[PDB]
């Protein structure tokens, strides 16, 4: 809603775009009160609930940056806030672009080179552990939320309109974007920083394909793709989701749904999904190998045998 | 003090010996009352001392037995317990001979299969584990108390004599047989679990490698063998040691004792000279599990056991995973 030329704040001179995306424009301006350097500034909807998260996405950036004084976690950097036409607007350091939009600069399928994806886990993992703690979720870990600097060599997670305290956790299926939403969100089984684990092997494995990995439709086909990867999910796990009934039958079996309808059942899934293949098209092989072993390790159903952020950080596929 | 032939408890038969293993003599017999199966009979020793934590022995076994109704976490099974001419007299089940053995059966440096080795790696984390649940620290873990059955598919963890609750934290640089002593028990540094995880690390070495990984002489030896591999110890680490001023410095350097008199030399830094790869060495399937083994390893030899892997990492580590 915002016009190019606009000085905000008596400083912030805004000069283009970064888009409107999905829920308040993010301009770029430059700073008159600091020699004109460049800032991102978010301006959040004229909106009654969009300004609650907005106040909520400050308060865990200071938390975040407070926590993170020499900036070593990979987290966005709040610069300050202030209002403009009843707009709470927020001055972030300036990033070019976001991950989703460089994967796209490489091309249908294409991928990020295996170096790139190698360092980025590295920095996505520091950015984990920053996390965890500060005992927050991100819960929106994805591509279009990860930025990057002009460089592309340093990136940042940004975006914590979605976050919250591990505490209070709602018991709602619909939590984080469907293609990287964790089962044990699915299920109803309770959650924790594991589902940030299970969205981060989710980028990954699109930073180096181009591809999404789960492009399920429904929470019904997510559980689905999953379960072509791990084959079906562990007992004990099913039957402590509040939702195992919206998915499973008492015999424990999976219910999936299909085309008109129909509903299938299935006792067993039995691993369909072919990782490495994916990650391959046409020492270097080498790593592509150590990058599948790690999707396999991160990409566990069972939240509690994922792999912790602190071995994640020391799997083979980072120590090159 | 027993003689073959002596039935004890109107129902074991003693018809031979396993032996003295150190505490207490443990003997091989059959159960009359239960068509002669076999069972080992431990019988602790007079020791009024000795005795004591042959209680707090039983004791332990019976919170693990209790907490493992299905024998899936590999502790060895109590059958139960009498007494005899005095000495308290534990029953097991039967068990062939412990890694020790087993090890020397193979030959000088040979070691195990690697198949065997995370076979044996996976069985002994969930030991690990079920200690962990009942906060138990077992503090002897080494291939002498490590017992196999006789086609040596199945290990259980023995001799709890050794073992503390993890609240009562006597600070002693000699908990632990030396070879398998955590730097923090040496630096006196506050210890937990980690202690048994890194005894479970050295006996994995050296079942693979059929040899001891820190064959230190004294405690500061051990010290200097596992910086040679790790580095120097963390400051942050060295500091919080009841008995940093044995080993190091005012301005925290290594001081490393040696023998002809003794004299001292002091190291400020200590870069890694011992390469574990190479040590822990055949096919491309083998060689890759190796490198698993050596990348486990690493984590489970930590000088700092905060940074030290986690027993349900451990359990999910791809040496494991196959």
């Amino acid at each position: 809603r915002v016009n190019i030329g606009e000085v905000l704040d008596k400083r912030y001179n805004v000069y283009g775009y970064t888009g409107q995306g999905v829920f308040s424009n993010v301009v770029r301006a430059r700073d008159n009160a600091r020699a004109n350097q460049e800032v991102a500034v978010k301006i959040i909807r004229n909106n009654e609930l969009m300004q609650k998260t907005g106040l909520k996405e400050l308060e865990f950036l200071k938390k975040l940056n407070d926590a993170d004084p020499d900036d070593k976690f990979h987290c966005l950097r709040l610069f300050r806030h202030f209002y403009h036409k009843q707009h709470l607007c927020l001055v972030f350091e300036p990033l070019s672009m976001n991950l989703r939009e460089v994967l796209k600069k490489y091309g249908k399928d294409v991928g990020l080179h295996i170096k790139a994806v190698r360092s980025y886990s590295q920095q996505l993992f520091l950015a984990l552990k920053l996390l965890k703690r500060c005992n927050i979720l991100h819960a929106d870990i994805k591509p279009d939320n990860i930025l990057v600097n002009e460089s592309k060599t340093i990136l940042k997670l940004c975006d914590f309109g979605s976050a919250s305290h591990v505490a209070d956790n709602d018991i709602t299926p619909y939590l984080v974007s469907r293609f990287y939403r964790a089962p044990e969100i699915i299920i109803g089984k309770s959650y924790d920083y594991g589902i940030d684990m299970w969205s981060v092997g989710c980028t990954l494995y699109e930073l180096y394909t181009g591809k999404i990995l789960f492009p399920g439709k429904t929470n019904n086909h997510m559980l689905k793709l999953a379960m072509d990867l791990k084959g079906k999910m562990p007992n004990k796990m099913i039957r402590k989701g509040v939702f195992k009934d919206q998915h499973f039958d008492q015999n424990l079996n999976f219910m999936y749904i299909e085309v008109r309808e129909k509903v299938t059942v299935m006792s067993t899934i039995n691993p369909t999904k072919d990782l490495l293949a994916d990650l391959i098209g046409c020492d270097q092989r080498k790593k592509v190998h150590q990058l599948k072993d790690l999707l396999d390790q991160i990409l566990m159903l069972d939240p509690a045998k994922r792999i912790s952020i602190n071995q994640a950080l020391q799997h083979a596929f980072i120590q090159e």
